């Protein structure tokens, strides 16, 4: 299943996207398509994946 | 849901870890834990999640 990627600074998370399916990166970032076919692209890298729990954990560079 | 990571050398794609739960990037690889608590290293870059379709992809170095 799709799992929610979050923003973490320190100790805050913020909801990036819900239910992403893709993450792709590219030059620009990194691309994300959901499930619905709404894509995101941010410049971050993954801190996290955590697959049980549905969390996509990137930091921003 | 938890997800297969597959090792992809040009067109060839690898099993490298069934069921991965944890991805965390260090310094000497991405460390995978699998859901029956298995670990592995590999010094590789994500070329694509699929997570609709249980799918990690990496590239090695």
């Amino acid at each position: 299943c799709e799992a929610s990627a979050f923003i973490v600074n320190g100790d805050k998370e913020e909801l990036f996207l819900e239910r992403v399916d893709k993450l792709i990166p590219t030059e620009e970032g990194l691309l994300l398509e959901n499930i619905f076919g709404q894509r995101k692209v941010i410049k971050a890298k993954i801190k996290r994946l955590e697959l049980v729990d549905h969390r996509i954990l990137l930091e921003r560079e």
